[PDB]
């Protein structure tokens, strides 16, 4: 029978395949081999389900004490980042989800998590905020452009290299100079480097 | 019929009717020339939403007065408020900057934002091995905070108290800092994680 797990799980298969806007009561329905008459009982909004949709992804993801506090944000960071990596959609549900989703569920969660790593590593607490908040915009601005270009890498960043080393050495001289390291880039890479000099950052907030 | 022209009148547009409202008709129209000769100053509307926010970009990076007391950290704040208040007054620009970063090899955008970065992290005494990273890292810092700040005083105050709803047992760590949300500066936030970024930058240096 109709179950949570269930819905949630029928919107994620339709919003990896045919996106948020191929996620119709019609599709939900029909994937769920349900009566339409009787689905108002599992089910509220669009808006909600997104959300639920959003949640249970990061969830599994960040989810699915032993380590060190930076470490503990780096698994967030990546449960963020490879769960935005298989779902696109993802990325843009969580920049909605912060900015016009008061209630909604993500968000606290994953403060939660960084938090308390947060706390962990010694920062006062008129900084717990501040030190979250910067974790998150990076984590999300780098999941961000991880999904916009997961919607080949290697001949994009190789096509970057080239028109960049076809730059005026005397008006660019740092982009010429490394114009070089942009052609076997790995973003993965980058996304964990840009994470240890922010919590390198945080770290130096200690008393 | 100027470059300026041109570009300043796709950026009117896109400020009002959006990317869709940026049309040939519209674009001829506001222009107020002839659409059978237009051809001789446009190409085609990617290139063209290119323009306009490399436009943007250089016009408020380049925009305020440097400071009589301007070090290399300065400076970075500098490119990343410009970057800020940019994508605050033309809410199409943090779209833009995603597709630039990500389908535009030969964008002229990137390589400008960071060869101001790059310079800032080489006069930092950054090793040579980490001028992209630290770049990069900047870069995806001011996309990820921009971005949402792009998205999204009134939701503020709904979270606080949203937040202040959750369980103290299981959210230690948010029911701490709940209050903190309202009268949460987000401009403060945005120079604040700069800065934090930039402090994890400058010990790479290495005496």
């Amino acid at each position: 029978p109709l179950s949570r797990e269930r819905i949630v799980g029928a919107a994620v298969e339709l919003l990896d395949t045919v996106g948020e806007r191929g996620l119709t009561f019609r599709a939900l329905a029909e994937r769920l081999a349900t009566g339409p008459g009787a689905i108002y009982w599992h089910i509220t909004g669009k808006a909600e389900l997104l959300g639920a949709a959003t949640d249970a992804v990061v969830t599994a993801a960040v989810t699915a004490a032993a380590d060190s506090p930076q470490d503990a944000v780096r698994a967030v960071a990546l449960g963020l980042w490879d769960a935005t990596e298989a779902h696109p959609w993802l990325a843009t549900q969580l920049a909605t989800q912060l900015s016009r989703t008061p209630w909604g569920t993500v968000a606290p969660r994953i403060f939660e998590s960084l938090g308390r790593q947060v706390q962990a590593m010694g920062v006062p607490e008129a900084h717990w905020f501040t030190a979250s908040s910067a974790l998150m915009h990076y984590i999300l601005g780098a999941a961000g452009q991880n999904a916009a270009n997961s919607a080949d890498r290697d001949e994009f960043l190789d096509t970057v290299s080239t028109a960049w080393e076809g730059l005026d050495p005397d008006a660019y001289p740092f982009t010429r100079a490394v114009a070089d390291q942009v052609r076997g880039h790995d973003d993965r890479e980058q996304f964990l480097a840009g994470i240890t000099l922010v919590l390198t950052g945080i770290t130096a907030l200690h008393r």
